[PDB]
């Protein structure tokens, strides 16, 4: 039969016999995502242009408010906020959420695909809630995923049961399950990085990309795609296979992408989908964060592709 | 004051004192575009998935455009990416314009939900002969109007005409195109370069060289960022908004490029030139090319003028 | 072949070879109506209720602003404004528009169908446009109709060429031509009036209604329907046939409905559709207004039904 | 704090500490209602008119399929289907659902308000599920309500915690709690019935209505309203108070409205709001049904108004 996101989550939660909190958080998040989708598609823009006589802030406000009021959260970390948000005592629940409410928005002016990326942890320590509760390795993720506001809006949700993709049907405002237990290709034909940083690349990265353009065994070169918007680039990587890279430009040394709410969620999605995600040195999901907005290098995608890069990384030691 | 596409056009048309065919054609088109936009954002998909118990998007999009154009009484010859021959409008529906269009550009990668778009170029039919394929064989210089609908984070229609380039945001709450950016002009020089670097092994050495200088400037300037969506409407629209350069050039394996002249290159070239940008094949302005085939390919390097002029410096260097 | 409101009006205007000014007005009002529909259906209500942490006024503002900026109007009469709005000289066109922007909205609280009613005249005096340009008998109407915000949104447009009905497809925000050159049934099976005012009725109304319930020719009695929203009641009258009545009572001794922006447009639509519209004493469209918020009584509908009523009104002298 | 239907119900569900089945059911019903609303507002109608070159049926399909696939139901009664639908064993839950998927659909061609009515029971026998399970008096209702597709879409949900009203925001496809624990007025000023069938009225109904229009004291008559679609008339009755009647007579000894999926749900909502619902002889919720499609007379609304009706009824019995 047809399924929706909310119902899919309920049936999985009923199965697991949990208290409903995660389902409440997820339903709340999905309401925020639909409100973000609507704003992003410029619903009501006419009224802003005088018909009757901020988007990242709005999106942040939407997710913060939906999550605070879900009663399922205690600590909230956002790209938009300098410090962690500690939910008021009355609204505290057992989950910690790290999110980027509108990823890729700094270039929304060219109507590039944007998205919301999120990572859900259970609060691990019994101490009073604090920024420290978001400082868990990605391995500790209970659920993660993203809404892509692309040609269409899709919510990708990763949990222990696997990766499932839900398309927003805007006619009824419902997320419809369209891809079940998603697995990424073992190897793709596309590579994805900002090559304008060629000048700064590792010997490892440079040689790997070199192999994609000029394969040693005369095979067809990988095609190149780089939207410049992480959720868009990562989604294609899931759907089509291949590799996405945002390495340290030795000139911006800890990577550019944020660990808690960009790298981890996607690494989690990748791994649940049979993919891999590395910093080069260790699994993304194994980094023990010390800071909520800390950055990481990230290379992710099909396992044969990522493995191929790690072989190159290791030749260069 | 608020303005909309239809009403922007009607006003421009009354100032021009025309008969109304172009306004009628353009209103038909933007209706098709709102239908394509609704389809692309997957309205009604729940019903494909059995909520209550067929045409691909590029096909539906072609039928939307063809139908609304044929029924506009403003067109006589229609060239589409989807159709082998030019469609000749039936005598009772014939009007004065020839429209060349790609109904869903970038469609082959619509599965990853990358931005897609509709590209159109509108010509006045130039002779009184019985309409045929030849009516579409005009250089881009002859365009009366051109542009694109980009189905991205939001849907935007960009219309180029003699009065310049105007950007219209689709408000899906009311299905109106709202004028948001007027008389748009591109930056003289940008900081972004756009092409598929994966096929570098097939590059023309001048392309190889130009792109190297973007990544390794011999002058202490910051290197250019790279962006490549792989969707022409998306890539060209970023190029318009932020400046810089977009390349789909010729090589040995493809001496005439990959992109189609009539309904991909010419409309984008026209928008670009109206915006103070440039569009070249390497050998001449894309708008100066005389087509001999409606599905004729051309190379296209377009964008900010200083960037395009710089590519031409290197291109010449390789003869 | 498919048609839309805007393109319908364009080809009609093209045929009449006019200056496009009427088309421009109608397209602007079209846009206002879609904006009104969206607000009536409560798009964005979540924002009012705190998701991110007056309808009749808005409707007036939408109609006012779009018509002013159409460059096609000079005088604007609304149920919402005590006086005619005189368009600033830079925006003046040749048409007078009388409209009720959200007819039936005092009861919008129960989700009753509401509507927008409009009538369009050519201005009269080469002088200043003035409140007096709106003071024309309905017979002088260039165009009239309504948008009904019912179970679906429909725009009914009456002009010289007849009455045409357009359904708003909310998926693409376009008015689709669904009913061409509509003609009302010669006689219906439904009557429509507020019978709560029975105690106040003149004897003619009393006898006519009594005939609908207790037919003298022993035929089937007429059904009763009264939404209490003129647009809804008149639309049903148009589609199904029958009769709509708003006669005089003690609280409303010259009727309750406003001549300029309720009765005339509906009368004009009725007449163009082969129905009738009388005040009892005369054709609604023959009444010369002396005030812009002047009230008139109205009996309208299928020709036989309205004739039958006039013959009873005739009897009671 | 903003609240949504699904979250409100989840929160009430977690408070009751139930298994989640009712929440699952109500969420699935909620989705079908959104799909009904979209179809009813005519989304996609441009495609029926050849832009690219049912409603009662579709609504029935939507509700049935959403309910079957919910894993919450065992027996489904629809106005549309003679026999109860017995859900397959692999899809079986504990609830019996009685519904009218599109009330007032006959008169959808004039775009007047339509609605969806539902009543939800717990299966009480340990027998194999069968029609007999739907044969419970309204007093056994676990939940009941309706969606009205009027000028906006609203879902009214009555449960043991009372009556809550949720507006659909079409921009995001969410039911937003807008009226909490609603209570009906003790006495209203409107009466609602088809007065075109006066010749066939019960003498008690004739007298009651005569009293509303010509009150024996000097006092002001009631207004009359009759949309002719039960959901619209009952909802106005809920919002503004007064009385709705679809009573019995000698030609219709059991009235014409359906007990299980019309009268019961509205009686339940009415009673939970502090109003009354009667057949004249007993409470609607007290009738033991012997047939899933049986009719009941129904008089409902403000208690003072129903009480006054019943005093007249007792004068003629
Ligand atoms: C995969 C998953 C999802 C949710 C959960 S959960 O939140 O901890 N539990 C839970 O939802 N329980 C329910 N009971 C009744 C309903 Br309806 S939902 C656990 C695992
Ligand atoms: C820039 C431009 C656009 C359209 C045209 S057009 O189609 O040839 N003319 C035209 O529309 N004239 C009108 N008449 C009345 C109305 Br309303 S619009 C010309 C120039
Ligand atoms: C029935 C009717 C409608 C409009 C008019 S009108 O406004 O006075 N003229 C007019 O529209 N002319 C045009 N022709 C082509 C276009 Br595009 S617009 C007249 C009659
Ligand atoms: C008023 C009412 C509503 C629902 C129910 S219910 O369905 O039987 N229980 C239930 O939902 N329990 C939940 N637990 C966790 C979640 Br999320 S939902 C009971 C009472």
């Amino acid at each position: 039969d047809v399924n929706t996101l909310t119902r899919f989550v309920m049936e999985e939660g009923r199965k697991a016999r949990g208290t409903g909190e995660l389902t409440q958080l997820l339903n709340s998040l999905c309401t925020a995502v639909k409100a973000i989708s609507s704003a992003v598609r410029k619903a009501g823009i006419a009224h802003l242009y005088g018909i009757a006589g901020k988007l990242d802030v709005l999106s942040n406000d939407l997710v913060m408010n939906m999550l605070k009021s879900s009663f399922a959260t205690c600590v909230l970390v956002s790209e938009e906020d300098k410090h962690a948000i500690i939910v008021e005592p009355e609204k505290r629940g057992k989950y910690v959420v790290c999110f980027d409410p509108l990823d890729g928005s700094s270039n929304i002016d060219c109507l590039v695909s944007v998205g919301t990326i999120f990572g859900i942890y259970r609060k691990k320590s019994t101490d009073e809630p604090s920024e420290k509760d978001a400082l868990q390795p990605g391995r500790n993720l209970v659920a993660a995923g993203y809404a892509l506001y692309g040609s269409a809006t899709m919510l990708v949700l990763a949990m222990d049961c696997g990766v499932n993709c839900f398309m927003l049907d805007p006619a009824i405002g419902e997320f419809i399950l369209v891809d079940k237990d998603v697995k990424i290709k073992k190897k793709g034909k596309i590579y994805s990085l900002n090559e304008g940083y060629a000048k700064d690349f590792d010997p490892a990265v440079t040689e790997y990309i070199q192999r994609k353009k000029f394969p040693p065994d005369n095979s067809a070169p990988y095609g190149a795609r780089y939207v410049g918007s992480m959720v868009a680039d990562v989604h294609r990587t899931l759907v089509y296979g291949g590799i996405f890279l945002y390495p340290a430009n030795k000139k911006s040394p800890n990577g550019k992408l944020r660990l808690l709410y960009e790298c981890n969620p996607m690494a989690y999605v990748m791994e649940k989908a049979g993919g891999m995600a590395t910093t080069g040195k260790e699994a993304v999901l194994d980094v023990i964060p010390t800071d909520i907005h800390q950055r990481a290098p990230v290379i992710l995608g099909s396992p044969d592709d990522v493995l191929e890069f790690l072989k190159v990384y290791e030749k260069h030691s």
